[PDB]
C-alpha cells in the first residue's frame, strides 16, 4: 500500500525508474536503504570497484595483466626436495606464500653476512601440511639451484599448530624477528588465526655455505583481534552459519620514520562495520553512480546466491602499533581497517606496505570468486580461466588514508588459467634499491595440490618489475628475472623466461597439453584469451 520516503525518493526519479511500476515489496526493501556518508572502516573495495575490477581482467591489458611466462623454463624448486615436518623424511615438497627477511622501514631485501634469507610455507601436495621454512642462497646471486634449505623453523610437527605467512625483519643482534600466523586446529579442525611472533637465531658454517637454525626464542601470541575493529575467533563461532571465513594472519612488518613499529595483516572486520543482512542496504558499499547503485541493489536481492555472500563479507586489512620490546612484542594501539570490503568480499590477503620516497602504498592479493558478485568472478573464470588479482592503495600516512590505483585499485590481474604450469599467486612487492618507483612483483608459479598435473608443484615463479607512477597509476614493465629473484639489479634480467600466448611457440605459456584443456568443468582454457595491448 506505502511509498517511497525519504531520499530514495529523489535516487528513482534521477534513475528514470517508472515509480508506478514498482511492486510493494520492492519500495518497502528500497525503504530500508540508508545513506549515512559517514565511513566506519577505512577506504572501501566497494561493489562497484569489484566490477570494475572484473572487467580489468577480462579485457587484459597489458597495463595490469600479469606478464606470459615461458612455461618450458618452469621447474620444482631444488631446494624443495628436503626433510618435511610432519614426517621427518626427505621428500618433495612443494613451496608457496614466501617472504624475504627486509629492513622495517625500507622493505629492501636484507644482507645478512653475506647471504639473502627468504622464509616460506612450504609441504608435500595433497596433504595437509602447512609450516614455514628458512631458505638462503648469496646475496645477489640469481641462480634458482643455488637457494638451500636450512628446515622447518619450528622442527617437527602436526597439522593440529600450523604457521602461515607473516614476514621477518633482522634484529640488532642479527637474529630475526619474525612474524607469523600460528593456526590452531584442536577445536573442530577450524584454523584458528593467531598472529605471533618469534626470535630465529642461525648457525653459520661460512666453509661449508651453510646456515642451521641455532634457536628459536620468545614464541607467543601477539594479536587476536580486538572485536570492535576486528573480529575475534569467539565471534566467528557464534555468528559463522558454516558459510563464513575466518582470518587473522599473514602481517607484514613495517616501522615509520621514528622506529615504531607495525603490523598490518589480513582480518575481518568487528563490530565497528559487522557483517549482516544490514550490509546490503548501506548505499555506501556500492560506489558506482546512484543509477549504478541502485541496479546493483536490484541484482543483489534478486539471486540469493549473491544476497548470501553479501552478508558474510567483511574483508579487511588491518593494523596495528607495537611496542618497543623488538623481541617479545605486545600491541601498543589498534587502528581502524585500512581497507574493507564489506558486502563485497571475504578474502583480501597477503597485504604489503612499501614506502617508495614519501608515500605509503598498499598491495594485496584477491581471490575474485571469495567475491559477492557471482556474476562478475564467474565472468573471469570464462574469460581467461581464473580470478586472482592484485590491488593496491596509496597514502600520505601508515594508518589511514588510503586511495585506490587506477580509480578502483586494480593493480594487476590474471592472464593464464588456474590450473597451466603458468598460473600465479601471492604477488609479494619488493622494492629495488635506488629505483624509487619500481617493485619488484615475486609470486608463486603453479597452483598447490597438483592441479596442473602430478610432479608440476607449487615453485618460486620469475620476477617482473611494476612501475609506479606519481598519478596514482601502475604500469607492469616487461623485464623479468630468473625464478626467485628477490633482489633486482643490472645483472637480474632473463628475458628468456618472458612467455607469448602461442599454443606452438617454444615459448609458450601453456605447456603441451595445456592449451585447450578443461578448467572448472566445461570451459575449454585458452578460448578466451587474447594478446595483450
Ligand atoms: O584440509 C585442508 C588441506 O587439505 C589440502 C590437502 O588435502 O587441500 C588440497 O585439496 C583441496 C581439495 O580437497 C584443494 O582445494 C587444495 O588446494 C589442495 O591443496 C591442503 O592443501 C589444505 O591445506
Ligand atoms: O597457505 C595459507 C596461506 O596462503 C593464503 C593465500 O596465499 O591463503 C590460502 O589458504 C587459506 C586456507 O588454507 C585460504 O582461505 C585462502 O583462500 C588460500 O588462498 C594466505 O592468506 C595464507 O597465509
Ligand atoms: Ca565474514
Ligand atoms: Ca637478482
Amino acid at each position: 500500500k506505502a511509498e517511497l520516503k525519504g531520499q530514495v525518493k529523489d535516487i528513482v526519479e534521477e534513475s528514470g525508474v517508472d515509480t508506478s511500476k514498482l511492486t510493494n515489496d520492492q519500495i518497502n526493501e528500497l525503504n530500508k536503504i540508508n545513506f549515512s556518508k559517514e565511513a566506519k572502516s577505512g577506504t572501501q573495495l566497494t561493489y562497484n570497484d569489484f566490477k570494475k575490477i572484473a572487467k580489468t581482467l577480462i579485457e587484459q591489458d597489458a597495463r595490469y595483466a600479469i606478464p606470459f611466462f615461458n612455461a618450458s623454463k618452469i621447474k620444482n624448486m631444488p631446494a624443495a626436495k628436503t626433510l618435511d615436518a610432519q614426517s621427518g623424511k626427505v621428500e618433495d615438497l612443494e613451496i608457496w606464500n614466501s617472504w624475504p627477511v627486509q629492513d622495517a622501514k625500507t622493505g629492501y631485501v636484507s644482507n645478512w653476512n653475506g647471504y639473502q634469507l627468504v622464509i616460506g610455507m612450504m609441504g608435500v601436495p595433497n596433504v595437509n601440511d602447512n609450516h614455514i621454512y628458512l631458505l638462503y642462497n648469496k646475496y645477489g646471486d640469481n641462480d634458482f639451484n643455488h637457494w638451500k634449505n636450512a628446515g622447518p623453523i619450528f622442527g617437527l610437527g602436526t597439522p593440529v599448530i600450523q604457521q602461515w605467512s607473516g614476514s621477518a625483519t633482522l634484529n640488532k643482534d642479527g637474529s630475526i624477528q619474525l612474524y607469523y600466523t600460528k593456526v590452531d586446529t584442536s577445536d573442530n579442525n577450524t584454523n584458528h588465526q593467531k598472529l605471533a611472533s618469534a626470535t630465529v637465531y642461525l648457525n653459520l658454517e661460512k666453509d661449508q655455505d651453510k646456515i642451521s637454525i641455532a634457536h628459536v626464542d620468545n614464541d607467543h601470541i601477539v594479536f587476536e583481534g580486538d572485536g570492535y575493529h576486528y573480529q575475534t575467533y569467539d565471534q566467528w563461532k557464534e555468528t559463522n552459519k558454516g558459510a563464513d571465513n575466518i582470518a587473522m594472519r599473514d602481517a607484514h612488518v613495517i616501522d615509520d620514520d621514528n622506529g615504531n613499529r607495525y603490523l598490518v595483516f589480513e582480518a575481518s572486520t568487528g563490530t565497528e562495520n559487522y557483517q549482516g543482512d544490514d550490509q546490503i542496504y548501506q548505499w555506501l558499499n556500492y560506489g558506482g553512480t546512484n543509477k549504478d547503485n541502485l541496479g546493483d541493489f536490484f541484482q543483489i536481492l534478486s539471486n540469493s546466491d549473491i544476497k548470501d555472500r553479501a552478508k558474510w563479507s567483511n574483508a579487511a586489512i588491518g593494523i596495528i602499533k607495537l611496542n618497543d620490546d623488538v623481541k617479545n612484542p605486545s600491541v601498543a594501539k589498534v587502528y581502524s581497517p585500512l581497507i574493507s570490503a564489506p558486502m563485497v568480499s571475504d578474502e583480501i590477503e597477503r597485504p604489503d606496505v612499501v614506502k617508495l620516497g614519501n608515500k605509503y602504498y598498499l598491495f594485496a592479493a584477491t581471490r575474485l570468486n571469495r567475491g559477492s558478485n557471482d556474476d562478475a568472478w564467474m565472468a573471469t573464470n570464462k574469460a581467461v580461466g581464473d580470478n586472482v588479482a592484485m590491488i593496491g592503495y596509496v597514502s600520505d600516512n601508515l594508518t589511514h588514508g588510503y586511495v585506490p590505483l587506477n580509480e578502483s585499485g586494480v593493480v594487476l590481474t590474471a592472464s593464464v588459467p588456474a590450473n597451466w604450469r603458468t598460473a600465479t599467486y601471492s604477488y609479494y612487492a619488493v622494492p629495488v634499491e635506488g629505483r624509487d618507483d619500481q617493485l619488484l612483483i615475486t609470486s608463486y608459479i603453479t597452483n598447490r595440490g597438483e592441479v596442473a598435473g602430478k610432479g608440476m608443484h607449487a615453485t618460486w615463479a620469475p620476477s617482473f618489475l611494476l612501475q609506479i607512477n606519481p598519478d596514482n597509476t601502475t604500469t607492469v614493465l616487461a623485464k623479468m628475472t630468473n625464478q626467485g629473484d628477490w633482489i633486482w639489479d643490472d645483472s637480474s634480467e632473463n628475458p628468456d623466461m618472458m612467455g607469448v600466448l602461442e599454443k606452438d611457440a617454444p615459448n609458450s605459456a601453456a605447456l603441451p597439453g595445456e592449451w585447450g584443456k578443461p578448467v572448472d568443468w566445461d570451459l575449454i582454457g585458452g578460448y578466451n584469451l587474447k594478446p595483450h595491448q
